[PDB]
């Protein structure tokens, strides 16, 4: 392999698995085995969970400031070790540096910077009753909470959930996909350099079903955050629920709609379109895979997406040039190509892509060519289903109401955008669609202040915004009586 | 039946079900049938949900003041029925009149009136980005949200879930437990009267196998508020997850400790102590059922339990003189008769009744005495299961640590109690013991203002306070870009 | 003196004025004496003072929720009284009585209504330092507090002011302009039978040079709540400073802008630009007084707003079809007449209006028809100065930039306004524009949710809104110290 | 002098005055000239409010994180330079370095620091009305403001006055007092040195008396924060409004009660007693200068003062076993001897110090003794005057209520506190204490996050905690009309 074997990291360093089993992390570009990876047994979630607990206490017992600091001091080394961990998650994303270098490390980075510095602004309520009685509230920690990530932002997720965490007085475990492992490791170790105590932050390897359920089942722990899939979040949240009935967050997929006005700049809709569809080689949940065109400017718009899918630098993500690099592995790769034989099948014309690359030394790799589908119908498979893959669907309209009735038609809502330069009809629609993330003008981004989360089928609460940092914590509410107690016995 | 029979609540009257079946709601004074009520079928569910779709429409699209003004005038037809409603609520429970006309609609009506006011209170944020982007959020309802009850306080349950939830603009399907329908219903026409659109809230009386079943369920649903046992709402949790992803909130059961300082007049302990464990017959989730003592101090605490239990004055909860009426129903009195029983056979040593009360009339009742075991030890079934009877179990203890310690080693933690004159010590020992409801030298008293629910299994999310209202909406975010579009592509 | 002598409202009654001297308020639409009214000795500002002492006290003893279903109650009574305090107001103002009907008492009493619902939300912070110390705050009232009333909405004004106010548990003396005494007093009446104890909302009349700066000065007033001109404003505050260091808030006026942008619906610029400036005889605060139309819609915008000008129905208040009215008062109405002189000597082209309407009966009235300048230039004093009446100045631009420069370019700053389709121009203007009440499409409306209030010399501090309501109250913060002190001695 | 000439600060750098002035600052130890500064002239403000304007502009344009980071940067400067600077500040305040090196900057700092991290944290409003309309709120920097430093702490007040006000964007200029401006002129370089932008924090020098007040004054400058006495305040506020309707916020004197109640630990008491009288040599605004003990252990009590008195370690600050430094200056000195004089005229009994220290070195210096008066009583001079010297006050008292009356007896209000033991007593009697700074069992600490500031003549608004950050910006409501605009012309 191209890296050791990867352990499991509990209390501040790296200790053994006790399973007696390992699993590969492949590099998605030409095939390569990165590392070896240990798998966690039952015994050692147990043994992370006792660190937690243990690594919780000292961590809650600091002021504000001195969990301030040091949440600070990570997103020092952060800064500094960008680049370093950028190449190391294009190894094992297979996204393009040009996305990791400027990306990944930087957002997951500002949400860190963000909470870091709201430490100290957790607060409780006080609540005068009458002269004799008055309540204060108290916001405490949760305890031992666990992150489950998903393979498209590895490090990014990590961050994201475990900025919150910490920042509320928690500590969190966290399991990577089992895809995507190893940026998880490096933070856990820039933690520890941070000043992050022992068991505060811990990382265990493995499956979904082995080592996320029997995280997601632990008595001890009091909260899960998971990123993924839909179906996949059902199950967690039903595990986390019956168990012993934890808070949750889900952040999941979505089929978000784009719809783009009559009034609008074809050429801003065109850059938004594809970059709503084509980043990371379409790998985002929050992706805008059904634009709606209407049909007086179906052509002008094609012509617009063609030109710039044509010109997408599809190639190696080493490559600093490239800016479109392969799925993240073979049989996801695979499940993309059966979408867009589906497509095929169901009629939808091909404007441009849908089939692998291969050429030279594509060959070794998992790359999914930019695809655009145009004449799309409601009922086609492709545009009913999260493809996760570089398929944009394009669907022709005739009026507004129609347009944003189609746009809600789904069980999803993660997010949605329009296009257009009409005041009264850009905010209109938008407080019409049915969606947690909100886009006019634009796609994509996710500023550490902004809530992000789904509608419907598409998430349970949120990430990121003031909001988030309180779901990491829990109410006591305290009463005090100063005068007597009455008795009616 | 003293009364006719209870129909389905759907779009501002009553409608007949679909189900051909019944059940019997029971006096449990006397064991007579109040009244047969209609069991909703699986169609009647969908007709309340699409009934609470087009209400919740008309209801959203009014002004904030509109619907503020909508609630408070079914808080004046609620004060004015008080004490009508409050007899129903006696026949349905078993509750004295003299709880029922003081507390169950009074509080109920307290929190509706609460979150009338505060509807127009209810705000997004705005974030600015730069000079050319800002945010803005949305609080938006949820829509449809769904409400299953407790039979321990019907109408003020159904109140503390609708108040906050309608305030939010969202419309309930609402669920009273089989053991009592009855107040719900009235309710309903309470809310309509009151000029609550039509569907806005919809009553479906029957099974929670069934009906509650059915609406957690339910893909247009999008929120689950319930109240019930931790292993009830296990179940319910894992089906809302499971089924469509919905938001929920679980006011469970517990095993509340409450702790009596050296220092603290026995007196007002004594008060507490009965308080926390004999009001409502026992049957509160928030009673305080594990009392603990010093061993300094047992003898004499016991002494003044002993004389204030046996002043109680247990009898027909139509006599406005009686403080202490019968259980809700003759099943759930056997299962308390159970408990008292293992309490016998685990060598607890018995102060207090300890039996089911037959003399007379009361042999025609669920009646269970007032009951107090001391000498306990922490692994006694008695001490560690929620009984939900008029049941207390006197634990000693010999030091602070101690007794924080033991009273924290619980699955549940709904609530907690200290009683104590010294300042340091009362605050202390209360931020260090888990449970979301803290009182300090009292007990019971649940404001408006004040969130409550469970730490640990003993609740997901809270009810009531400004809180509460924020979590029957869904945050939307809104990014509007001002200036250039940047694509990569 | 179509009505008896006018007493002091002190104490929850009429109580005879120490000062042996009164004034009249007259009625501009013929010259009527409607009232004398007593003034307010120093000593009946003492007298005041001590009953606002004692009433703020048995008001603050009261619950949360009583305070706000007395105040809810003094709403329910001023909807019954709409129309009856509406008349009244029309004859001490001269104001149409379609416009008093619809609005004076409607927004003044939503106001009161907004802030009765809020009562119970007002809430401290609690602060954990460390194990052995926390802080919680307690917002306080005030105490005693003074508003002074200005003339152009004088119970809609007392109300906005007194409604925070009370809301967070003062005490309130209030001081009408001379001009516009009478609806105060009824104001007063409808609190005390509403419930609010004596001596929490007292009314004295008299000058502002007196009882005015009485109020101002007295050292057991803790805040000064002014509505008026900015001259008046200064003195004001450096008294309230000076004296006792009083907190303040003041409403002021201003000159502020209209931009309407090339790409406007000129019906709709005209509609609001006509609103801007002649609703109550142009004797609103916000007025957007200096309209700035772009070069290329200059002839067709003065078409547009000649043609509505032109069927402006100016007449008797009291009949119903009037929509505008003579001015406040005769002094007044030649105030504006020499500001109309001021705009024809300085040589800007009078395009309507422009003079007193003595047709008929009209000549026993303050009436000035309503007036538009053109082609004004802005060290014009009447584009310069707030005329507070029916006069409109146009001022012709070519360029965004230009139109928003020249739009700030004012020692005022309270409101501003623009007209515009474009998304990124509507949002990229006004947050440029300095002013604290921005109108995007529209003009006037000012929700009881908006903070409304100056920039600049328009003001200090807000009105309306949660913040508001903040603002009545003082903070107290309280640290609980639980371990040991320290000392370096 | 010990040093060369002071310079102004203006524009990231010193620049030489404009008025042909200089006043020498003098060592309180040995009358030392330290250095000879330059007096501003009135242009010299102009100057610095004109490059204040333009560096505002800069600063404001800047993300929400880069304002963040760079004033984080200023925070580790400060501590690296906390010796540095706390030796300086020794000099020129003559307090004790040990000190100066674990308070001044440090706790300056710790409010620096917290700010910082909140500066992405303000937000505005979103307010929805109907369909067609809702508003916003932006929260946007004041602009230039304006802040007047105290001599006790000259440093920690700079940097408590500046940090809110560039972490809500806007640009400072500062005047330290004429007394102590050496410390304020090196925050300057040291904001400078960590990148905040030329003319945003802008450093003034002399006195009240010219510079002061042409601050106060000046029309382009939107607010002043001033640290002081009540008296100066009143002259300060009165200028502010009626120049230019400033904003203000006003920390001034106080005459703070601390209740030492019969339950209470007399060591503790003492302990408090002592530190709230003679840390800083007694020159703190928030003293305990009026000690209520009650009648039954006066004697004790007095003991155990007069024993930790004595204990004292007066001398020379530069000596770090000194904790008991001279008086900032000669003339503060002979002020406070006056207040002694007047202590032993109105026949107050002397239990210790009440004289200047002249022994050897002392008698080059402005050393004061640590001083007590008891058996006082409430007419006393001492007793109603702040002295700002270590002059401790005790006063016997009878019963509870009395001394709450008592210590509400004053026209100041800045802090109280109550030694007690007992839970009740604790919180309702430190609710019915009239200060905005109120200590149970505790003294002197004032947390980053406590709001803090007085009630009645002791302050006008508040410093630190999150409600301060929102007081340096102003609010603008934005309503966006999306539906038609109805006109009744
Ligand atoms: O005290 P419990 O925890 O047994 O029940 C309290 C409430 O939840 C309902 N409930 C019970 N089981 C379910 C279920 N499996 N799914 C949904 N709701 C349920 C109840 O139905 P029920 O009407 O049978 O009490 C009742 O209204
Ligand atoms: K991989
Ligand atoms: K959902
Ligand atoms: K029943
Ligand atoms: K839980
Ligand atoms: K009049
Ligand atoms: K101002
Ligand atoms: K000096
Ligand atoms: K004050």
């Amino acid at each position: 392999a191209r890296f050791e074997e990867q352990k499991l990291y509990i209390g501040g360093r790296y200790v053994e698995a006790s399973s007696g089993a390992t699993f590969e992390t492949i590099n998605p570009a030409n095939g390569e085995v990165l590392a070896k990876v240990q798998r966690a047994s039952r015994e050692d979630v147990e043994r992370a969970v006792q660190s937690a607990v243990e690594g919780q206490k000292v961590w809650a017992a600091m002021t504000a400031m001195q969990r301030s600091r040091i949440l600070r001091r990570a997103v020092d080394i952060l800064r500094e070790r960008n680049d370093e961990l950028a190449a190391l998650e294009t190894l094992d994303t297979g996204k393009p540096l040009a996305e990791t270098r400027s990306v990944d490390i930087v957002t997951g980075a500002d949400v860190l910077e963000y909470y870091a510095g709201l430490v100290p602004a957790i607060e409780g309520e006080q609540i005068p009753l009458r002269e004799t009685s008055f309540v204060y509230t108290r916001r405490e920690p949760l305890g031992v909470v666990a992150g489950i990530g998903a393979w498209n932002y590895p490090v990014q997720i990590a961050l994201w959930k475990s900025a919150p965490a910490l920042a509320a007085g928690n500590a969190m475990i966290f399991k990577p996909s089992e895809v995507t492992p190893l940026t998880a490791l490096k933070l856990a170790e820039i933690y520890t350099e941070a000043g992050v105590p022992d068991g505060v932050f811990n990382v265990l390897t493995g499956s979904g079903r082995e080592v996320g359920q029997w995280l997601t089942e632990h008595p001890l722990i009091e909260k899960i955050s998971f990123t993924g899939g839909t179906s996949t979040g059902k199950k967690v949240m039903a595990s986390a629920s019956s168990s012993s009935l934890k808070e949750v967050t889900m952040a999941l997929g979505g089929k978000s709609p784009l719809i783009i006005f009559p009034d609008a700049d074809l050429d801003r809709a065109a850059d938004i379109a594809v970059m709503a569809n084509f980043f990371s080689s379409g790998q985002v949940c929050t992706n805008g895979t059904r634009v709606f065109i209407h049909r007086s400017q179906q052509a002008r718009f094609e012509a617009k997406v063609l030109e710039r899918v044509q010109r997408i630098r599809l190639g190696d993500p080493q490559d600093e040039n490239t800016n479109f690099g392969p799925l993240v592995s073979f049989p996801h790769m695979e499940s993309v190509l059966g979408y867009i034989e589906s497509g095929k099948a169901q009629k939808a014309r091909l404007l441009c892509g849908g089939e692998r690359v291969t050429d030279g030394a594509f060959g070794k790799g998992a790359y999914v060519a930019p695809t655009v589908f145009t004449d799309c119908r409601d009922d086609m498979t492709i545009v009913r289903e999260e493809i996760f893959g570089p398929v944009m669907s394009i669907l022709v309209y005739d009026d507004e109401d129609e347009a944003i009735r189609r746009a809600n038609d789904t069980e999803y809502g993660l997010a949605a955008g329009v296009v257009t330069q009409d005041l009264a009809r850009a905010h209109r629609a938008i407080h019409r669609l049915e969606a947690g993330i909100c886009w006019i003008n634009t796609w994509g981004e996710s500023p550490a202040e902004m809530p992000v989360g789904g509608y419907k089928q598409s998430g349970v609460g949120r990430e990121n915004g003031l909001t988030t940092l309180a779901h990491y914590t829990r109410i006591k509410s305290v009463q005090v009586e100063l005068g007597d107690y009455a008795s009616v016995f």
